């Protein structure tokens, strides 16, 4: 290895000021977004799952609940401080990893009905939150990606255009 502190200090502040900003913007309300036919909401630290229906922009609520689309994707933590990320980069700049848990085995083939979520700069100077795309990646799991304003903040997140 050839890296110095500096590097280091602000990868990982980047990592842990980055998910406490993500948690107070989207203690707020839940995101959703409908990705074809499909509707994925996620909410502040409660669960991500994917249902059918249609969102009033107007009050910010979708239809009416589904009991009978039965659907899982992962379920993360109260206690978002216990919680371990990982600070992870692309060719478009760095993002946090959240990897929820807590699914149920694929009989399928015996894997974790996890999800993994990428947590991404919008390049925007301001607004609430929302996803750019989420869909199966494996067997028994899932891959989504949200744009929000206040990552931009930090310096390894900030984009090109914030």
């Amino acid at each position: 290895g050839a890296s110095n502190s500096e590097k280091t200090a602000l990868l990982t502040k980047t990592l842990n000021q980055g998910v406490k900003t993500i948690f107070d913007k989207l203690n707020e309300r839940c995101i959703f977004y409908q990705a074809g036919f499909w509707i994925y909401e996620y909410c502040p630290g409660i669960e991500f799952v994917q249902f059918h229906g249609r969102v009033n922009t107007k009050t910010g609520e979708i239809v009416n609940r589904d009991e009978s689309l039965v659907y899982r994707l992962g379920k993360p933590k109260a206690n978002v401080e216990e919680r371990e990320f990982e600070l992870l980069y692309d060719d478009v700049g760095y993002y946090i990893s959240e990897i929820i848990g807590s699914g149920d085995i694929c009989d399928v083939t015996g894997a974790e009905r996890m999800v993994e979520i990428q947590y991404v700069c919008g390049g925007s100077n301001s607004g609430p939150s929302t996803i750019q795309w989420v869909r199966e990646t494996k067997i028994c799991v899932y891959e989504a990606q949200v744009t929000i304003p206040e990552l931009c903040n930090l310096e390894l997140l900030a984009k090109n255009e914030d």
